[PDB]
Formats: C-alpha cells, sequence, structure tokens
DNA sequence: AAAAAAAAA
C-alpha cells in the first residue's frame, strides 16, 4: 500500500500549512544518523555498539531506524483528529475516550509490528526499543501487559485500514534507513542513552525555522524514491542545525602536563606525582581520586588527568562540578582560557560552547547572549540560545556547572535520560568531594555507579576526605562498572587514605593502585608551621556565650599592632550579636569592622565579600593594599574564600569543618610578601565552647546546626590533644578519621544514636529519590520516571525561598528604598508593561535567601507580588517582606508571619 | 537557630 500523506505531525506555528508525519519521521532519523556520526563521542558509539554486540555502522543505522518511528503513535484517530482532516477513506477505530497520549501508543504498537521486520517476538530488545521511544517526552511506560492473542486489537489497533498506514510507515523509514537487521543484544543502560538521543534528535528537527524551510519542499507522493529523497536532503540539512545549537565537539591535542601549563614555571610535588604515574594506568575507563590541601594546584592537576581519561576513553567533553554557583563561575572563566590557549589556535571552534550551568547563569551578563543567524561568526566557546532552553546544559560538548546539575541524572524525575546522554559522552570531574553530605551522597553514589556502566571516567577532587566516604564512591563506580554489586564478604576497595594522596581504579580489571604503591616516597607540599589549637571555656549567659571577656582579651593585641583576624559564629544571630559588640567596643577611638553572612541582600553580599577577598587575599597583599581590621562571619567562610588571617576565632564544630575553617589561618605564608605583627608568634586558632557545670553540654543554637555528639566528640577528641598543636598535612586526615570511628569520644550514648540515626534518616530518604541501580533496570526502564502521590530534592532539608523587602510611608506608598524614592514597580519598563532581563537582574540583585520556616505558612496576600510578576519565571515565586518607614524617616521592625523582620544596612536582615 | 542548589518539541 502506498503511504498517505494527509497524516501530519506539526501545525502549530506553521502558518496554516501541515507537516507530514513521514517527513518529520525521516528527519528524525537522518538527525540520528548524523548526531551519531558528528557529535557523539568516538568511545561512546564504542559503548553503544558493544552493548548491541555489533558494528558502530550497524549500529548508527539501527538507532537512525528507531528515532524516525518515535512519533509512530501519531497515526491514529485520537490524534489525528486535532486538526480538519478528511478521514473519509480510513473508517474504524473509533475515540476510546481514553486520552492515551501518542508517545504511549507508540510503546503499546511497536512490540507487535517490530516483528514482521525480524525482531524477536516477546524478545528483550524488541520490548527495550519499544519502551524506550515510548520514553521520548521524558517519561518511560510500563511493558505492555495483555491477556488474549490479538494485543494488537486489545490496545485499540483493530482498523485494517489504519493498520496498513502504520505498516507503510513503518516499512518506509525501515528502507531509508538501510533495512538493518535487528540487534542480537540491547540493555537498560545502553537504551536509556539512546532515548537521550532521540530526544535530541526530535528536538532539532522541530525548530519552526527548520519546518517552515521543509515545508517548501515536500515529496511529491509517497513513493520510495520521493521519500529517499527528502531523507537525503533532510541529511544535509543537519550539520547546520549542530554548528548553530552550539554543539560541535571541542578536541583537546595530547600534550605533557609543562606543555598544557607553560606559564607553570615549577611544577607540583602533587602535579609531578601524577603526569609522572597516571600515563601508564590510564589505559581506559576508571576513576581517579585526588585528595590534597589548598594551593596544591589540584586545579591544574586535574585538567591533566582529565586530558589523559579523556583520550583513553575516547571522550573529547568535559563535564566539571562544583559545590557552589559562585565557583562554577569562577572555573568556567578558567576553563575558558585554558581551552582558548590548548585547542589549535589557528582552528578555534566558533560553533562550540563551552557552557555554565546553574540556575543563577541566565542573570549573568558575562555568559547570557543578549535560526541560522551569524552561522560560524560568534566568539568562540560562547553561550548559544539554543543552549540556554530547558533541560539542554549537559549537550554542551564542555560545561561547568553545579555538582546538582550531575545529580539530576539520577534522580526519579522527566527527562533523566537527556541528562544521562549528555553525561555519556564526556570526563566528568566533580571538586570538592569532601562537602557533599549523606543526602547527597547517596546521589553522588547513583552516579557514580551509572558512569561507570556506561564506561564514562571520573575525577573526584577533595580536601581531606573521611575513608569511609571514598570508599562508598570507589566501590559505587566499581559496582558500576562490573555490573554486580558489593557482597558482605567481599574486602573492601579503600581502606585508607592519605592526606596529601591520590588513588586510581581500573575499571575493567578492578584493581585500586594508591601512588604509595607506584612511589614509596611521599608526595610533598608547600611547608607550612604547625596550626596551633587552644580551647578556651566561655561563660554562658541564659544558654548563649558571653563572648565579651574573651573577645577583648584576644584582640587587644590587634588594636594595637595591627593585623587580620576572623571570628567564626555558629549562627547569623550570633555573628549579627559579635558585630554589634565589637561595634560599640571600637567606638572608643583604628580597627577596620566587616560582617558577613547569608542574610544579606545579593548586591551588597557580592560587594562584602569583594572588598574582603580583596583586603585579606592575595591580590591584596601583592597589591600591598592588605591594611596594618576583624572579620565577623558564619560559614560562610567555609566556601569559596581567599582570605589570609593571622588570627582565627572559631566556636566549635566537627573537625572538619574547624581543620577547613582554619585553613584561612596564614593561608599564603609560603609567599614572603607578608608582614606578620609581632603578637602573630604562630599560625593559631582559638576554639570557642562553652565552661561546663559528664558529657558536654551545648548550646541549643548550636545543636540545631550541628549533632551534639559530633560536637561532644570533637570537644573531647581535642581536649585529648592536651594543646599540642596540629601538624599539616600530617595530623589532618588521622583526626577527621577518628572523629567519627573512636567510639570512646561519645561519652553520651544517646545522642550519638540519635546522631545515626538522622544520618539514616538522610541515607533513605536519598534512596527514595534516585533511580534505580544499573542492574535493577537491566531490562526495564520504568523506575527510571516512576514516582507517585512535588519536584525530587539535589539537596536535604527545607531549603531556601528569596524574599524582597520593600517600604511603606504613612500613606502608604511602597518603594524599594528606605528612603521612599524608587517606586516599587507594579510593572516593569519594557514595551507593554513587560519584564525584561535586565528588569529581573536589578531585582534579583535586592533579593536575600531566608530560610524555610514556620513563618512560610503564615503568609498573607501583601507578600505575594502583583499579577504581572506572575508573568516571568524569575519574579514569579519571591516573597514581599514589607518594612514600614515612619514620616520622620526611621524604619520600623514589622510583622511577617509570626515575627518582626528588620532589613539592617550594616547587619543584614534580622528576624 | 548554617550554608548550600533549585516549556519544550
Ligand atoms: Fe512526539
Ligand atoms: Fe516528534
Amino acid at each position: 500500500p502506498p503511504l498517505d500523506l494527509r497524516f501530519w505531525a506539526k501545525e502549530r506555528g506553521l502558518r496554516g500549512k501541515t507537516y507530514p508525519l513521514v517527513c518529520h519521521s525521516l528527519d528524525a532519523a537522518a538527525a540520528a544518523l548524523v548526531l551519531w556520526n558528528e557529535y557523539l563521542s568516538p568511545g561512546l558509539r564504542d559503548t553503544i555498539a558493544s552493548s548491541m554486540e555489533t558494528d558502530e555502522e550497524h549500529a548508527g543505522h539501527c538507532i537512525a531506524f528507531w528515532a524516525g518511528l518515535h512519533d509512530i503513535g501519531k497515526l491514529t484517530r485520537e490524534f489525528q483528529q486535532q486538526i480538519a482532516i478528511d478521514l473519509s477513506a480510513y473508517p474504524g477505530e473509533e475515540l476510546s475516550g481514553e486520552q492515551r497520549s501518542h508517545a504511549a501508543a507508540t510503546g503499546k504498537w511497536l512490540p507487535f509490528a517490530l516483528p514482521s521486520l525480524g525482531y524477536p517476538n516477546g524478545g528483550l530488545v524488541t520490548g527495550l526499543v519499544a519502551q524506550m521511544l515510548g520514553g521520548h517526552h521524558g517519561t518511560f511506560h510500563p511493558h505492555p501487559s495483555f491477556q488474549s492473542r490479538n494485543p494488537l486489537a486489545e490496545f485499540g489497533f483493530s482498523s485494517p485500514h489504519w493498520e496498513k498506514q502504520r505498516h507503510a510507515l513503518l516499512h518506509a523509514v525501515f528502507d531509508a534507513t538501510g533495512r538493518p537487521t535487528p540487534p542480537d543484544m540491547l540493555d537498560g543502560p545502553t537504551a536509556s542513552v539512546v532515548c537521550g538521543l532521540v530526544i535530541l534528535a526530535d528536538w532539532l528537527v522541530s525548530q519552526e525555522d527548520f519546518l517552515l524551510e521543509r515545508l517548501t519542499s515536500l515529496p511529491a507522493d509517497g513513493s520510495a524514491s520521493a521519500l529517499r529523497a527528502h531523507f537525503e536532503t533532510s541529511l544535509r540539512r543537519i550539520p547546520s542545525l549542530l554548528d548553530a545549537a552550539g554543539l560541535r565537539p571541542i578536541t583537546v591535542p595530547p600534550a605533557t602536563f609543562t606543555e598544557s601549563f607553560p606559564h607553570l614555571s615549577k611544577p607540583n610535588g602533587l602535579q609531578a606525582s601524577l603526569a609522572k604515574h597516571l600515563p601508564c594506568l590510564c589505559t581506559g575507563p576508571g576513576l581517579v581520586l585526588i585528595t590534597a590541601p589548598m594551593g596544591e594546584g589540584k586545579t591544574e592537576a586535574a585538567y591533566h588527568v582529565a586530558d589523559l581519561l579523556g583520550k583513553a576513553t575516547g571522550r573529547p567533553g568535559r563535564f566539571l562540578a562544583l559545590p557552589t554557583m559562585a565557583t562554577a563561575d569562577q572555573m568556567h572563566t578558567r576553563l575558558k582560557e585554558y581551552a582558548r590557549y590548548r585547542v589549535e589556535n589557528t582552528d578555534l571552534p566558533r560553533s562550540s560552547t563551552l557552557a555554565l550551568l546553574h540556575s543563577m547563569a541566565w542573570l549573568n551578563p558575562d555568559y547570557a547572549p543578549a535560526v541560522l543567524s551569524n552561522l560560524g561568526h560568534r566568539d568562540p566557546f560562547a553561550a548559544t540560545d539554543w543552549l540556554m532552553g530547558r533541560k539542554r546544559g549537559l549537550l554542551a560538548p564542555w560545561a561547568v556547572g553545579t555538582i546538582d546539575q550531575a545529580l539530576m541524572a539520577v534522580l526519579r524525575a522527566k527527562h533523566n535520560a537527556l541528562r544521562l546522554f549528555g553525561l555519556a559522552g564526556k570526563v566528568v570531574v566533580v571538586d570538592e568531594a569532601h562537602a557533599v553530605d549523606p543526602y547527597m551522597q547517596v546521589l553522588l553514589e547513583q552516579l557514580l555507579r551509572w558512569l561507570g556502566t556506561l564506561d564514562v571516567p571520573v575525577v573526584l577532587l577533595s580536601a581531606t576526605l573521611h575513608h569511609s566516604i571514598a570508599n562508598s564512591l570507589v566501590k559505587a563506580y566499581l559496582e558500576g562498572a562490573r555490573g554486580r554489586r558489593w557482597n558482605r564478604s567481599e574486602p573492601q576497595p579503600v581502606s585508607e587514605v592519605s592526606y596529601p594522596g591520590w588513588l586510581h581504579v581500573d575499571a575493567r580489571i578492578g584493581k585500586v593502585t594508591r601512588s604509595s604503591d607506584v612511589d614509596p616516597l611521599p608526595i610533598a607540599t608547600t611547608p607550612r608551621k604547625p596550626l596551633e589549637v587552644r580551647l578556651v571555656d566561655v561563660p554562658v549567659k541564659e544558654g548563649a556565650l558571653n563572648r565579651s571577656t574573651v573577645l577583648a582579651k584576644e584582640l587587644t593585641p590587634l588594636v594595637k599592632q595591627g593585623g587580620c583576624a576572623a571570628i567564626i559564629c555558629t549562627t547569623v544571630a550570633e555573628a549579627q550579636g559579635v558585630y554589634d559588640l565589637l561595634s560599640q567596643w571600637f567606638a572608643t577611638l583604628a580597627p577596620d569592622l566587616y560582617l558577613l553572612h547569608s542574610r544579606f541582600p545579593n548586591r551588597q553580599r557580592t560587594e562584602i565579600t569583594a572588598t574582603i577577598v580583596d583586603l585579606f587575599g592575595k591580590e591584596g597583599a601583592q597589591s600591598g593594599r592588605r591594611p596594618t581590621a576583624v572579620l565577623v562571619a558564619t560559614q560562610v567562610v567555609e566556601q569559596s574564600l581567599d582570605l589570609d588571617v593571622d588570627l582565627m576565632i572559631s566556636d566549635l564544630a566537627p573537625v572538619s569543618l574547624l581543620l577547613q575553617r582554619a585553613g584561612r589561618c596564614w593561608r599564603h605564608e609560603h609567599l614572603g610578601i607578608i608582614n606578620r605583627p609581632q603578637w602573630a608568634k604562630q599560625p593559631e586558632l582559638v576554639v570557642l565552647t562553652p565552661e561546663q557545670n559528664r558529657a558536654p553540654w551545648f548550646p541549643r543554637s548550636w545543636t540545631s546546626v550541628y549533632p551534639l555528639a559530633l560536637l561532644q566528640r570533637t570537644y573531647t577528641l581535642l581536649r585529648r590533644r592536651n594543646g599540642a598543636p596540629v601538624q599539616i598535612p600530617e595530623d589532618v586526615q588521622q583526626l577527621v578519621d577518628d572523629v567519627y570511628d573512636d567510639d570512646s569520644l561519645a561519652e553520651d550514648l544517646e545522642a550519638d544514636m540519635e546522631r545515626m540515626g538522622e544520618e539514616l534518616a538522610q541515607r533513605g530518604l536519598a534512596r527514595n529519590a534516585v533511580i534505580p541501580d544499573p542492574d535493577d533496570a537491566e531490562d526495564n526502564l520504568n523506575g527510571l520516571t516512576e514516582f507517585s502521590f512535588h519536584v525530587l530534592a539535589t539537596r536535604f532539608g527545607a531549603g531556601s525561598v528569596r524574599v524582597l523587602c520593600y517600604y511603606v510611608d504613612t500613606a502608604g506608598n511602597r518603594w524599594l528604598d528606605p528612603e521612599c524614592t524608587v517606586e516599587f514597580p507594579e510593572q516593569g519598563t519594557g514595551r507593554e508593561g513587560r519584564f525584561t532581563m535586565a528588569d529581573c537582574r536589578d531585582l534579583v540583585a535586592r533579593t536575600i535567601p531566608v530560610r524555610m520556616g514556620p513563618w512560610a505558612s503564615q503568609l498573607t496576600e501583601d507578600n505575594h507580588p502583583p499579577e504581572a510578576w506572575r508573568e516571568s519565571f524569575y519574579l514569579r515565586d519571591l516573597v514581599l517582606i514589607p518594612q514600614r518607614v515612619t514620616d520622620e524617616g526611621a524604619v520600623l521592625p514589622t510583622e511577617t508571619g509570626g515575627r518582626e523582620w528588620l532589613l539592617d544596612p550594616c547587619k543584614g536582615l534580622i528576624f
């Protein structure tokens, strides 16, 4: 039966014309063939073809065939009738009432039509292929279950008339894709990756410009030759689609370590070790763990290892995962200049974007941009509009972003196959591994498991990391590589980690090689004085600390001779108070005071951070800008601050964090450009702690952020040391390990029990969130996107919402400032009162993250933005916090949600 | 009671 072109696949946006289902099908086939050849990493074609146990050319054709069958389910009365169409010649299959999606039809039809071409009826291959294609809008469905011997009919495909056309179309794409034979073998995780591929094919050839063009040259009839021609014409056009979307591979030539960093004069201990010992080890897929301090150039080490693992696996793509948006912003810049220098300066990639992947990237004026428009004229690595979209970010050839963007691949959620696919062709590098908590850790573990089975190499960077965590992460990777999980009797892969140190895991044979194994000698780092740690008891007034006496004593030498010092507090109110205390004291004269926590407007925090890393940081010490200054802060000090302080005062915290904090003490001493006042004899950490009145007691505010047992364990650990200073990095790992491993450090058995149960809560909630282990998804993709009864989180806990303070006078008119000069925008200044990106930028610059709590259940009408803001994705979910201002001009504490709020210019948000 | 992230075809 010659096929009927009357059946459509697209209408909308086409100016009254419709695009025939055959044509869209072949476009998709052609798009997949091109993607397979010009987009996929060489080593991913190799992994995919191995699963299917056939050659790359056959694999590709199979895949092109499948992709051209994705919308076969549209060929039904239920879909076709949505527009005007003459179906007089096709009686039967009357509307069932089911309202069943075209992608579900596809998966319901294919299992029972595919055998007519060679596929095994009831076969594993047949089932997966159908299920995968049914998942093409991001949701997988169950295998079709049926009770009769006529499954086609049982599922609604009962018209012989409609059935010939469904078969004509099946044979048409089969013919155009070279009639490939069915593969012998196919498996879940492979199929899930191919699905992402079929999705990217649908998306690319669905762009209105592409469709409006193809509409000029539709085939004349449904003849084989007209259809062969359409396919070929579409083949011709797909590479321009890759160039326009920014998707071309970025390949970097092999080089030595010094060739790759020519402005690096002295290669480091770490660096010399890795570059010397790893190339022999990197023979194929595998994991490298590197644990080392700051200032040891782990960054340059990782780039080099990534290129090694890259070449070995035929994976030129990169994804670098960062703990924060700020650090991802920094690294994206770093990675860009590296790529500029490294790629052949003659042949710049002008149609290959290096993407930045996080939720605040759109509002980045550097990154965000301001069709075949300007093809081959963009700046190399520049962000493309296409790659701004949706869940496309991980399809960029190189990308840097939050670890969260990688974790979303293994969460039960729509289009997680897309992110799996985008990751599958890359080398993935996760930085700051020691910073992922138990919940994130179970997610990182399922990710590692899935990368392992997909042959993607992984570099894990960490500061000092507990051996149990290191073990978990390498065990998961290995579990994926080898196709089965660990036994209770099987010996652990990592029983000790050293700091500094590194480790390599071969996916194939499962062998773990430590650095100590290949050189007995320890790796040399920057020599530093041992860190002095001193416990100072602090009096307690009304369950809180009276830091008064102690702050006076320890800071007095600073008031005389100068120097930089930092006071770290466990909560915001505590930091807010301490700043008030030193505010009043310093009023009696010299020296500078600063305050940083999370509760400042975005612009003001970027401001405070900048003048702070400026004064205390490397560039300030090198510019002679370092003052002759006291920082008050919360755990913001823990991430991403270039600071060098002469003294640090911290509340008690888990040693891991207390050691991380103390990384600021004399951070840049080796560079003898730095003047330390006389009283600064040693690098020293003063740990504050309540004076007790038999297992240590701590303020409730502290035990709300850290587990009491953990505090107790750390206190005991440090007391036991009797004033002895900490050799860095010599005693570091020991302390990290023992604070958990040593049970005599926990005298309060009830609290230690509550701590382990809390961690059990975290791991278990994560275990519910993630997709199945690759071995559980072998013959069935359905649990990848299955959930019932809300979006699943990449981080544990209640989360935050951004708030926007506005101000009211006694009318009351509403203003954005306390002066009441800048009016509150009901509308934004764009044509037709619509908000621009610039509007959203200047607005989001004033917002503040607030921790979720009871207050959010008690909001009213005047806490919600106007009708107009409901339009903008960026402004929609904001919460307004009113601030009364008197006619005299004073700003008053103002009720919202059952408490009072006050935005102070020096202390930020108070409640 | 910290910090941290987070419309497609
Ligand atoms: Fe579709
Ligand atoms: Fe489609």
